[PDB]
């Protein structure tokens, strides 16, 4: 591969699902690819297989964690192009009663704060490189969702955060950007349909929820990465929707009493 | 009433309807309401009920017919201070194939070159007021919708259309903002319903698109509208939802494959 | 007043700026209001002027404060139809590699964490009065800001927030709405401008960000609030912008090399 | 070039600009491509250029050419596979009461309605390849711009139009979307700074109204094009932005009095 060639990409949460996708997709651009993960078990295996990715066991929310992330990467391969903050999660779903103030703290360290805590360990080496930043948001950051409060808040935080350090970088170069997926089918999908009563009604509503009529698939995101590290040099700030349309038209969300 | 008391809004469309919401809730407010419509049935009898609106004959498509709107408006209370562009009209489904360039181009003349010619004609005595523009667009043309293609590119066309005149009349301080209704219960909706199959079905998925259950009403855009001339005085260029939620979170719109 | 006569308002941060303007509108439209502030000098002073308002000292970011707050307003009214979070900070200008994830936590505890915890402890007694949750939100959470990545995330989490809340609370008849002012003049803006080097050019810079060639007034952001509140039955999850139209057009923001 | 190997694709106005920058990204991806041009100096210097690009005479108003530059092409190549609506225009600033309905009629018909024209014609034929539509807009459709009217008009009709096709196209496979470009590079540009009174300082200004301090390149909206036709197969319905943050923060667009 030719159009990310001779850069060096960190993805978080690289070693399934989405992150996974994208690691592959950054490798297939010709790119050297740091998978980090918290997990050794996707990211170890990811690492023997590709020719060009290496594994560094690190949790985002560990700040010593990400500093040895960082310094690892400039001391193995000399330079850092890209960061792509992917590591997330989403809880099982919760009626707003059932949610916690520390619960939504949790989610608040590896969404947010772990995005923030790479982008800024990162950021001096990007400017070297006039790198890029691109974030995994999600698009019910956008348009919301329900049972899911403090996960809609960390993407609507995230999907803010990335157009305030846009702003911050363009002078120097660095572009800002986030993806925004819908219905993607990865791990985290199969098992939090796997908690409801009937898994496979769950995972048909999903599929319809997109005009598409299917799930979207890790790679799709992945080419979605690459062409904001690669080729977008104009786009900055962007908000960068992989949803099938999922946000279009109406639907049954649910006579004029 | 005596929030808007004193000022003179005319109102296009109002004989029925959205419209007829708005003449309602502005005369409630104190204002005089030159209603305007190509029909006669729904706005005489309306100019018959409410003192403080009267009736004008006028099909906002022919310009003489909205020069003399404005004239006549001008000669009968002595200022104007609103314009609300509400005269409009959704076609019954089409698929796009369906279309033609000739109805796209009728579809403009009424929903969007109307609105225009209307309000070029009131901005001189607008800005001798200070007054303001309020134009009916509609949540399709921000989300889109099926079989709609002529429609929701006129109502994409009205919502950035706000927005530029919003710019060219902020040095008169000229506000111009649009509201943009969801599912509204009207004749226009209940038409359309008939056409269906199954009306009654239709009219029940209307309901079931917003997460609030219901269609909302023609009461509920005009306190919207009432409050933009009255008290939205520092908002400009703005789209104001009305639409109980429709376009929030995830709907069936049709694993990976 | 009549528009919101026997109904109970909670407005945070009422005591000064955006928060006073918001109880001021709220008792000209004949509600009962309690002022929360974490600070005893402006909102004492205006339960003393205001006759149906009165302060109760919170912190918003002490659970036990917000508890005492629900508790109290039920004793001492009987019931609680809204709730405006207000209350919130934005911190001087901080380039990126001048924040702190610490500090990043603590704003996100007033700004975020603050409003989740009323409105979870307060929504038991909006389900009763099928009442109504207004968040105070920002601009710069939709279109970023320069040098406040922390405050700017804050306002992307609570607008993200509103619309997962409105999806949640819309089944019990309980509408969740946001404001995202632009400039407002306000004793916060006035504070941040005296750090700066010329802070009457700070100013001057403020006010000519918008169209409208003005900053907004608290009692702008008071009338929209009520507007909600009272009138805005069928908007549910919006993000209705206070701003002047700062966000239209393009500005100054820094051939083709 | 391999990424879109085997397609065909027109592109109208792609005799220069944007529209040119378009064509050679396409042939460098390894497609055959289409140049529709009202004008031949510039596409038929393309065509001798490109190995792989072709030029026909095609005025996108006039539905006869339309419909021969449809047939033609399936004669020539034997499929379709992405059609580029990039013919446009952006007259002179002018203020609102200097527009007329003719002609915004006129500009209603070359930027919306000859991209409503072959998008129809070529569909029949993107069905069967499981082809695509890119729609070229405006970020002045979004956020509208001052003495532009009609054009901000057309944009938002577009950009609506776009994702009314993307819900009706979504169950044959063929996606639909949109390029929004900020201040890009062009002749176009070029010719409308000549008429200003300093035209030095409109560029200049045009610089620096995006955080990244330059206007984009044609080629840079033409790599944006590639990957929605070749990679964005979860993509539909998707406003893609190419302006350099031009949307982002606040700016100079014109206290509390
Ligand atoms: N799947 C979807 O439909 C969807 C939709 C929108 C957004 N997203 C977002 O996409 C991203 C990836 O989601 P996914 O579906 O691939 O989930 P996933 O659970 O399948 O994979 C996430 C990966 O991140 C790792 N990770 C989790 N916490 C970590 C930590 N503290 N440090 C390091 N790595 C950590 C996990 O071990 C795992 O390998 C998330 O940010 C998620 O919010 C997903
Ligand atoms: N009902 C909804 O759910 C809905 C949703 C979104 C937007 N809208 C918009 O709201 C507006 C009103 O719609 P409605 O549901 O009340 O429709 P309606 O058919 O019930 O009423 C429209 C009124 O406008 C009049 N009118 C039509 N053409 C006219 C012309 N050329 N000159 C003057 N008057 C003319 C009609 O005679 C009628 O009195 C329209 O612009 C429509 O696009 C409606
Ligand atoms: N002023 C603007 O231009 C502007 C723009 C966008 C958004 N906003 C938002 O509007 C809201 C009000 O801002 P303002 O300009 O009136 O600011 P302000 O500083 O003038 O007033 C805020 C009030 O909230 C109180 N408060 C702060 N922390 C609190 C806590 N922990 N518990 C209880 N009360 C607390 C303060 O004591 C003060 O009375 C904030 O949420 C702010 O982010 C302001
Ligand atoms: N340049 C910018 O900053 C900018 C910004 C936003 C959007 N756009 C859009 O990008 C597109 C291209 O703009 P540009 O800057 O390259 O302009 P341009 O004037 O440099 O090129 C436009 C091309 O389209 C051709 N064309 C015009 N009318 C035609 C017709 N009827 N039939 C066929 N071809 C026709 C012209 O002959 C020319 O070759 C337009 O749709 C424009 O609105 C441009
Ligand atoms: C949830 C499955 C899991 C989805 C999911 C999964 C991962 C993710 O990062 C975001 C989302 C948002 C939507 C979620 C669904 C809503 C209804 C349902 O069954
Ligand atoms: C249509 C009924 C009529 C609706 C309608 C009615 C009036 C209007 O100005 C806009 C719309 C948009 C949605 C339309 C529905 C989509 C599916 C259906 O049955
Ligand atoms: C800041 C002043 C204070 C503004 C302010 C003040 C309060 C607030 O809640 C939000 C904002 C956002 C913009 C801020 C300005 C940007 C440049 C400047 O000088
Ligand atoms: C205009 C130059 C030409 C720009 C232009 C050029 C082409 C185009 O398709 C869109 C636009 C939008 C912005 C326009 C500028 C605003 C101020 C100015 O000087
Ligand atoms: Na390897
Ligand atoms: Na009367
Ligand atoms: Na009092
Ligand atoms: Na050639």
């Amino acid at each position: 591969g030719t159009r990310y060639a001779g850069k060096v990409v960190v993805v978080t949460g690289g070693g399934r699902g989405i992150g996974a996708g994208i690691v592959r997709a950054f490798v297939n651009s010709g790119a050297r690819v740091v998978i980090c993960d918290k997990d050794e078990s996707g990211g170890r295996a990811l690492e023997q297989e590709l020719p060009g990715a290496v594994f560094i066991l690190c949790d985002v929310t560990q700040e010593d964690d990400v500093k040895t992330l960082v310094s690892e990467t400039i001391r193995r391969f000399g330079r850092l192009d890209c960061v792509v903050n992917n590591a997330g999660h989403h809880p099982p779903p919760q009626r707003p009663e059932e949610t916690s103030a520390q619960g939504f703290r949790q989610l608040l360290e590896l969404n947010l704060l772990g995005t923030y805590t790479l982008t800024k360990l990162a950021l001096p080496y990007l400017r070297k490189s006039q790198g890029n930043v691109i974030n995994i948001s999600s698009l019910v950051g956008a348009i919301g969702q329900a049972q899911a409060v403090p996960y809609v808040a960390t993407k609507g935080a995230v999907t803010a955060m990335t157009k305030a350090l846009a702003l911050d970088e363009s002078p120097y170069g660095v572009r800002v950007n986030c993806i925004s997926p819908g219905n993607i089918w990865t791990p985290l999908w199969e098992e939090l349909a796997a908690l409801m009563p009937d898994p496979r009604a769950t995972i048909r509503e999903g599929m319809l929820a997109q005009p598409l009529g299917r799930m979207g698939q890790p790679a799709e995101v992945g080419a979605a990465a690459v062409f904001l590290a690669s080729e977008a040099n104009f786009c900055t700030g962007i908000e960068l929707l992989v949803t099938g349309g999922a946000e279009l038209g109406y639907g049954c969300k649910a006579p004029s009493g």
